[PDB]
């Protein structure tokens, strides 16, 4: 009954002559996100959310975005690199929620793969991982399509 | 012992011509939000929490926004799941929201089917900050925690 | 077994002229918040969790969250933990994370392996990206 929640949030920019990667996803689009890794903003957020429910603190300090091993790193290899660790600090994941805001691409058609890629690297059943997409209403550096935000939200239990 | 927990959040452009409801309040302001729906920000993220709680997708994948709001809480109980409790904040510059926090808390309890003390409401400004701050849209936020 | 979940949010500006204070922490740094950001997420996390309202219903930032968790206490709330996020384009905030922790164990009596603060950048996007703001957001998990 030792239970504990987590949070996380990132952002990154959309720009020319980059892979669009999302929870895994590789979408067919004229951008993608800019990062030293391959920018997966919603495994990121997802990530950030497992360290912080463990304690554990954040991303950057467990892979370090300067590293060249870390070039292009695929991040479906960090979430489970981070769900090992996480394990290893004596927590099992109960359940991921997260949100996806863009302007574009529609999202919708890729959800539920996006589901199946954290599900699998995770070691959980579909049913306790969940990912929305929103716009933003037009509002802001993301109704611009500037950058590509998630959220996410993690319950532990050691 | 099975607990499941849920994020959401929304956004709604401030315009002119339309009034401002939220969490089911109507408050008296010169805008209001633009929607499809009555653009009910708070009750848009409160909803996409609990579906998130109990992965059931979002609001734009099964979908007056206190009727969207008891379907939501019908769908998240068949899939087993009872409520527990939710929070919540509102970010605008304007109008004060304050006087209206106590009736929005009543009306999210009655629709969740919840007592009083599980559900919560949060006021806050954006500092004069972004889009936010100029008046242009008001934000919301939630959490929500349920139980199989 | 009667959990409830509590989320928090923050923003001010920043700007030359006033000392940085996240966390508890001073920073040196150009510019300070016009404020204690992370402080005030937590606080109104707590808060949340407990349903009573908000920090602007209720009320030094520290102070205040040694206050926040004396009433979740009298409410019959006992806190099992907090994680929080602060966006902040600079300075580097990766050296402070401990002291922060460690301010905020202390004024909520956790463990501090129950407190977490995670550091991150905008992206260059938006006032955050710009050094106009800082913002922080928070979660806490408390058990009646
Ligand atoms: N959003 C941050 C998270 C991060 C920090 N250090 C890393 C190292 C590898 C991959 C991602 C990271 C980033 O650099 N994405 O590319
Ligand atoms: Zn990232
Ligand atoms: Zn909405
Ligand atoms: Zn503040």
């Amino acid at each position: 009954m030792d239970f504990r929640i987590g949070q996380g949030y990132d952002v990154h920019q959309l720009v020319p002559g980059r892979p669009l990667i999302i929870g895994g996803v590789t979408i067919p689009y004229e951008r993608g996100l800019l990062g030293h890794s391959d920018a997966d903003v919603l495994l990121h957020a997802i990530t950030d959310a497992l360290f912080g429910a463990a304690a554990l603190g954040d991303i950057g300090r467990h892979f370090s975005d300067t590293d060249p091993r870390f070039k292009g790193a695929d991040s479906r290899a960090l979430l489970r690199e981070c769900a090992s660790r996480v394990a290893q600090a004596g927590f099992a994941i109960r359940n991921v929620d997260s949100t996806i805001i863009a302007q574009a691409p529609k999202l919708a058609p890729h959800i539920d793969a996006m589901r199946a890629n954290i599900a699998a690297d995770l070691d959980l059943p579909l049913d306790r991982v969940n990912v929305k997409a929103k716009t933003n209403e037009k509002l802001g550096y993301l109704g611009r399509g500037e950058g590509i935000e998630a959220q996410a939200a993690a319950l532990v239990v050691r």
